[PDB]
């Protein structure tokens, strides 16, 4: 079994990439993919509260997300990891550090603390990072379609930039400035390289 | 009247904390900025970005790219600020590459020195703070065998380096609060004199 997570900002191609990588791997591996909280009712119901949040406090927001993450972990991720499966997750801990910790201003380590509580020391065996630059990212978001969104997005990236330093044991970065056909392949090779050895 | 101040140390030495506390104490009275290579510089970014997406990339290539991204950072951000007469607080510099790449990764200190002497073109810190942390104190502030022995190699490589015109060592084995304060005193004593 293997717990492999994907992480990336707006415009990193994260959705499409993961879906496409996933259907390739299924050919050859006992592998599933899940979108946190992955239809788990308590996780989904918890999260409903943040989405329905009316200018809600970010720490309230981060705690509910961590709780929602945990429900999904314990009711879906762990049971499938226990039946030998490979498990792919659209987001996980490192997302929270980048959005809540660095971008929103709570504190990387405070949010890491929160998250260590929620996940009981279940770190991913491998994390894929979709390294997209602020400029290409911006261009993806515009392409598929104020000054707030932009600098905030530039901040998200910045935080992903810090997190990933000194965590190379589990991180591998793919180029997400490449056409999506190439982001897929490099990601798929990263994952299978990991599984083979 | 302008100061190029660098901060060296291994991970676990408090560096991150110390540089920020001290930034915040010095903004009151000095035209200070806070930077870490590649510090937002585009060319600098681009170069670094290639090493990241490296798959088992040669270590010397990696080191050259590290120097190029450094010299972009230095010439496009550090040098212009020194000229407007700023205090630039810099997180990692020449001595970082030596310990990590010269000593810890086995390339050779003199070979990394010579390459870093090319990238900075004789532009050294006016003052370099070394947060001197033991390995065992380092280890604990951090949390496998590879990383513990790599960490120890980094520290060992610094100990070789530091052996004093620009170097001052804060004892990083103190609580972080005291490492911050001694670092400050050490810096204000440089700027006020």
């Amino acid at each position: 079994s293997a717990f492999i997570t994907f992480e990336g900002p707006e415009g990193s191609g994260k959705t499409t990439v993961i879906n496409e990588v996933y259907h390739r791997l299924v050919k050859d591996y006992d592998v599933i993919m899940t979108r946190e909280p992955g239809g788990v009712p308590t996780g989904e119901e918890i999260r409903k509260i943040v989405l329905e949040g009316n200018d809600m406090d970010i720490r309230t927001e981060a705690m509910l997300f961590a709780a929602s993450r945990r429900e999904h972990l314990v009711l879906k991720v762990i049971p499938a990891l226990k039946e030998g499966k490979v498990v792919l997750c659209d987001r996980y801990i490192d997302s929270s550090l980048a959005y809540q910790g660095y971008a929103r201003g709570i504190g990387v380590e405070e949010v890491r603390a929160l998250n260590e509580f929620a996940i009981n020391g279940l770190y991913p065996d491998l994390t894929i990072y979709l390294n997209v630059s602020a400029e290409v990212g911006r261009e993806r978001i515009i392409k598929n379609s104020d000054q707030e969104d932009l600098k905030f997005h530039e901040k998200v990236i910045e935080g992903y930039q810090e997190i990933i330093h000194n965590e190379s044991q589990r991180f591998k970065s793919v180029n997400a400035d490449q056409p999506l056909e190439n982001v897929v392949e490099d990601t798929y090779q990263t994952i299978i390289k990991y599984l083979e050895k």
